[PDB]
């Protein structure tokens, strides 16, 4: 429901000499907050007892807003403190979850960097797939039912698994059932897709509304448990084990793509951005991620996407190979975001970047 | 054919107050170009429609020379524009390929950073092997024919494969034949070598003719498709698949060697450089790479080498652990190259570094 | 035996205007030395013929103390040169080994950064396990004998191996016996523990006595041979091989943890530090490492620890994502150590950091 | 005559990927050019034999356009080279003079940073005085004729002189006549004004059209010959001399104002800018200078002004006390100008800053 | 009256995770505030309508506390806002004046950087002279009455004047009387001292309680009106004028002393600091200034001193020749102060630096 005009009129009651930057103490905040500081902003970190330390030892947050549980960040109490601090909020991962995405779309009355509406088109696999499909991006083939399985597939609902046949599907579905990890409910709605075999590049872009431009900021590959520990076990020993792959994100590892694939990489960000404009105006605002896999035909296949800032950006908080190129600075995505805010304020174009 | 005296006399007609740096928009250019800019140079990027974007959004090239296809970079038209811009060319990967290595050795009349002649000793496995062998470097054992196969071997001609027996060789050779990936022609000339099992360090060195010194700039490990995606599949599931490993370079990942192996690492660069002096004078000039594997006996075995700048340097465009040590700067290899140029110009020693 | 008062009285005869920083040319020294230089210190590198080059080409050491073999660093001759240079020694890895840990605890009369006593609690698996256990840290389950083996286990004594049964244990123990890699002596004392399956984070902390605070400096994952080369071989091909995993450290790869796990990460450093205070006063001083594995339940399990600086810090000599956050500098662990020294000298608190 | 639309249509035929920055090798160019380089621009310096060295040894210009005499910079030949290089021209001091201000206002068909029209309102004392007067700025009292002289006055036409009476006026007018320094022509048009006695602050501002804001960049005091050498002679000795003060600008000396006078300083820039908008639209664009004198009542009296960049900015090419405050950078005025250009290009607002 | 224990107990109720730095928008604040920001602090500027602009355009203050008149900064309302923001106050010049020094010594209940008590020993010429005299510093000779005048003297009470005889004294005293500038009241209390003829060095020191050390930060020479404008008038013309010298501080100019005089310069800071310890414990804390004159015998004579930060530090907000030497940074005095605060907080030694 949340209107833009409704948000622009909250921002107007804002002391424009004292715009702070706020976000939740988790996910990507360290460099969101550090990046604000580096751009001259004072930073507000929503945190809680037990989860505050890293924001305290990294000296990255000027003001803390402590909650009892991160769940409370939907409360009017917290929204008020945030408005009283003239904070623009930088959403992420974790913020959407603890706040709840409905609360974010119509209950969270705090100005927010980026296109609010577009946060749903990422929460929903149908919307996400629509966008990537309509944008004209390579996605893994979808499979309506386990009977369609005609190659290796991955099956999504931690409870992930791999299958090369309909038979293998239920064999495994059953396994994860008789072990409590999967309920017949999840198994019914199971999303089955082509298992793309290749190299992982989670590619972090920044669309600048001010500059009307898609920028490449960086790239990481996921570091997942247990899978990445599983495959570090020799095949002989893996076969002697009764173990299921899990794919819990635990970290990220820096990587750079082959330079001749940047034209492809940029086109992918352009296309996505150009279609998101039509489907969810104003479209992709600020940071977004294409989580892709490079098959052996040097084709990047997008198996997931983020419409906010993605966790992999943590791999370059001190800047990386790509973010450096612009101005030879240790530029993080957090800071890149802070700059857009800064510059928008300075050109009186805050309406191009908040919602 | 291209003479040095012939090149020095092209460079003389050059406005020495306006030396630019040129290269082709691909492979390693981003930091070749950015590194020039950082050293005060104005940069020329040879590019083409559709492949130009990343050099435009990274603001890394002052002048573009657009071609219809990168193939045209052999044309006299392009050579002239380059000479008229007082450009020293920085070769790479991609440049050799689109230009063609014959054209580079006797048809490309533009001054070029590094030892021109030595670019062949990298194109040819016989020369390369000679050099590494004569330099005194550990290389994987070669195998004349599939009958000699007495361990695990890798077989080179994308169409790579692994074999642990003569039988397995043809079994697989056939596989890649009946699937169009390999023609009996490639299979006949198949290069078979010891499969070295260990950790990948692509080690980037810089020989400075001015300083007469081998420098360590950085290290990456290859990120290859589909192999690195293949091995991320659990053994159980891999066995249920009918899939062949491919080894297409798609990216690079930063790594540092165990410090006690740097003496070995430096000796390897010294030896290579000292033998390349005798075999292909003036020898290794500027950037070169030993693509090695560290076996469990902490011995680095070189399975490949580059005599120009290697793609892995992209892993440290914002500088890395090793390039930092010299002056605490975010030093890339591109910039290290620009500096040599700069300094050579300033000491009037351009003849120690171009050809 | 070495007393603190005994060490403080060596340091007093020191020219406090000329404190140098010394360490051994290996392990982590490059950034220990570079970090000293960056903090204004003059640096002393103990080296030897053939192992000196990298410290010479990296221009990181002001004075070399050449030995015939690194073994000699216990000699009174070397201790004297070091005292005459007013050097505080920064221990590491390699230093403990060549010097010998007994020699370090009671024969090495040179001031040393960090808690001397605590270097043993890392050399001994019983002490180490006590500390991690008492600190309240997750460790892999221990197994008294091969008969207790009831899951996958790893077995430690290069000569490492994996087992999923008592039968498999001896099958493999025998293998490594009949191949000379393992003697019945090692096999008897074999340490058997739960094979933790997950993502490797070697987490580098710095306890500051001055600031009384645990800082997070960085993280790497080990790059080991042959294992990490072994698992890069396709399962089908691995099965056709007769090859044993080895786990020789050859390098390190940068990684960042999922941000929501930093509270856990910091608590682990706090707990360790708080227990080391009681067990080995003054406790953990300066750099220490928890070498952990993140299981799929996002629990970090510590399978090893260093009480001095760990080799992985080499992954961020030009600084990393975490070290950056403090002051936006390319901060290495070597430099972080130099700073503590510097600052201790300046506040006249050298007794909080040497021993 | 020169139209804006006329200029915007020259700029359109410009390759927007290759905008260079050009100016004349003199006056303030060193930091105009260096500041461009630092912002990523390639720089064009118009120079001539004998006057080129400092731009060559400072490595500040990528391309030189040599003229026979700086006078030629009006020629169509030079305008074409400049248009072909996609150069935006940055006017100064010296450029106006050698080019001639008429040629600049209607004959110089090269895009130019800042408000073209406003360059006249600085060439003419009547316009200048109007502006400062209408802006509401303190100026020294004007004196119609030598008979009005009722205090100390300075008299302007090198040929300057000071008078405290009508009698003294002609006494001195005669002196400079019978010595050839002044012709009866100059003496007739002599401008006579109140001699303001106080401290010199030449205050360099930057109006940003993008940010719609007046910024304080720096301050210098003039270093003039012979006056500043004259007054360094003891009074006793000066009286024994027959010497006339001259006021030839030879250099500049850095100074900072008393902080409590910055509100006054900023108001002066605001007022000037706000009136220049009405009188000469778009008004003051970019760099301008109020050359003032602080009387003992802490009132700043403007005795001169520049509507382009003023020579004093040379006092802070490595940045100064005020330019630092914004981002802690060594920010020069040249660079501040380059940034505006850069940013205007990036927001597609080149029409707010060229003419 | 204000107690330390009384202040330490205000600071305890402070959120130690959110210490801000506050001061008054004037005098030296720009670099006090900027220096805080650079050290990670969030900054509070007390300002008022009309005087706020420079702190707004320099983006140097995160939070403004607007007053109706700077006088109000004594109000409990303002003290509360400041305590609620966890602000340590950095006194200066302007702050003492608007707040009133009595209010500062016993009515201003906000923690304050430096030794509170010592602010009086600077307000009073008797205390100041005692300190400089007892410290063992060269001061100009004092003159009890105009009859003692036996050389050139300067006479202090804007209303300053110079005299070389008793006769000249009253001649001039009368002049400034019959012109309203001096009342018989001021003339009675007139302070008469030796006119020291030499070069002005206002020398800015920083005593660090943490480091127990006097540091040299920088040096400026005063730029005063009308005197410095007066002496720029030729002697002949000055004699034709009826003008009185005034000495209103309007600005500052950077200068460096002859290096061989630094031993003297440092001794002067040591002595002052060592005597201030005895006379006003804890003594000189943080920034202080010796405003001296170098006579021709290379002896520095202190004619004034500041016990807080002096306005001349504005001459090096981007750092200067001396502040650079420590760490090669553009270190201002504001930042040097912020660092002491930072570091004191980090070593839990806030009691060594506040009062
Ligand atoms: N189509 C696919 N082919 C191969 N691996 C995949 C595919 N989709 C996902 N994965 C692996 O499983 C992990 C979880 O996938 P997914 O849940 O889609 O990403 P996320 O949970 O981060 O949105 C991915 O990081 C990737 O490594
Ligand atoms: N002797 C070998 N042992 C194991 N792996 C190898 C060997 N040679 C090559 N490889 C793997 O195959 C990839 C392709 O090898 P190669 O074609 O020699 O390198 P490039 O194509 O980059 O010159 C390498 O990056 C390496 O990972
Ligand atoms: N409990 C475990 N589970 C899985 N892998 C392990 C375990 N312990 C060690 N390893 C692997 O074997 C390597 C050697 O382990 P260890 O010898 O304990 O470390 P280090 O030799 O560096 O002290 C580790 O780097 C890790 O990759
Ligand atoms: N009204 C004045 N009172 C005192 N000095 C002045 C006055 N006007 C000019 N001067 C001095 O003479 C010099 C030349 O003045 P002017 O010619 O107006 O400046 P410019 O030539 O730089 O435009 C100035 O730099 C200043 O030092
Ligand atoms: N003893 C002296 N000899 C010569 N000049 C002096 C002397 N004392 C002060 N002055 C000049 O007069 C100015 C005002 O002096 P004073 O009022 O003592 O300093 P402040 O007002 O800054 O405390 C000084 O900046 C200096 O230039
Ligand atoms: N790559 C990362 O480091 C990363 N960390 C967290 N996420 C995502 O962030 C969301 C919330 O993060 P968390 O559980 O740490 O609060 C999760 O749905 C997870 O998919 C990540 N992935 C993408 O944002
Ligand atoms: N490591 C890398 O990122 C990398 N990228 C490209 N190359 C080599 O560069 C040559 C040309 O590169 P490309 O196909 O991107 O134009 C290829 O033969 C490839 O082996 C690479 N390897 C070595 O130069
Ligand atoms: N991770 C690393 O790069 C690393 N390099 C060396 N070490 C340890 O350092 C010790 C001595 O090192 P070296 O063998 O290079 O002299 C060894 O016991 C080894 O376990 C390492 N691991 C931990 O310190
Ligand atoms: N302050 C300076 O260094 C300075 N240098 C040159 N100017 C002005 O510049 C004009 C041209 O300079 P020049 O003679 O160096 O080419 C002159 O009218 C002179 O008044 C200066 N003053 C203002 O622009
Ligand atoms: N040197 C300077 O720039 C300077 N500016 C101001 N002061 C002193 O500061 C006090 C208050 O300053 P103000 O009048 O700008 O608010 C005055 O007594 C003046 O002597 C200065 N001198 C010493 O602090
Ligand atoms: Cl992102
Ligand atoms: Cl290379
Ligand atoms: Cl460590
Ligand atoms: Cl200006
Ligand atoms: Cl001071």
């Amino acid at each position: 429901m949340i209107s833009k005009d409704e948000i622009l009129e909250i921002f107007d009651k804002y002391n424009k000499d004292e715009i702070t930057i706020a976000t939740l103490g988790s996910h990507t905040s360290l460099h969101i907050l550090k990046g604000a500081k580096l751009e001259g902003f004072s930073t507000v970190c929503i945190t809680m007892k037990g989860r505050d330390v890293p924001y305290k030892r990294f000296k990255v947050a000027d003001k803390f807003i402590y909650v009892d549980n991160f769940s409370d960040i939907k409360n009017e109490e917290i929204q008020e403190k945030l408005r009283e601090l003239n904070s623009i909020v930088v959403p992420h991962g974790s913020f959407i979850a603890y706040c709840g995405l409905d609360n974010v779309e119509n209950s969270f009355l705090v100005p927010m960097f980026g296109n609010r509406r577009i946060l749903r088109w990422e929460s929903e696999r149908s919307l996400e797939g629509k966008l990537l499909r309509e944008a004209g991006l390579r996605v893994p083939k979808k499979y309506e039912s386990p009977e369609d399985i005609d190659g290796t597939v991955i099956v999504k609902f931690r409870g992930y698994f791999i299958a090369s046949s309909t038979e293998e599907f239920y064999k495994k579905a059953e396994d994860l059932k008789k072990r409590g990890i999967l309920t017949d409910e999840d198994i019914a709605n199971a999303h089955i897709e082509e298992y793309v075999v290749g190299t992982n590049f989670c590619i972090h872009y920044f669309y600048s509304p001010l500059k009307d431009e898609v920028e490449l900021l960086g790239m990481d590959k996921r570091y997942e448990s247990n899978i990445d520990g599983l495959v570090r076990i020799p095949a002989k020993d893996q076969l002697e084990m009764n173990i299921n792959p899990s794919y819990v994100i635990t970290g990220n590892i820096p990587v750079v793509i082959r330079e001749s694939l940047l034209p492809q990489v940029f086109e992918m960000g352009d296309k996505l951005v150009a279609k998101a404009k039509e489907l969810v105006p104003p479209g992709m605002i600020g940071p977004f991620c294409l989580q892709s896999l490079c098959n052996e035909n040097l084709e990047l296949v997008v198996f997931e996407m983020s419409a906010r800032v993605d966790g992999g950006t943590n791999s370059f908080m001190n800047g990386g190979p790509y973010s450096f190129l612009y101005n030879g600075e240790p530029l993080s995505m957090g800071q890149r975001i802070a700059r857009e805010i800064k510059m928008a304020l300075q050109l009186d174009m805050i309406d191009k970047i908040i919602s």
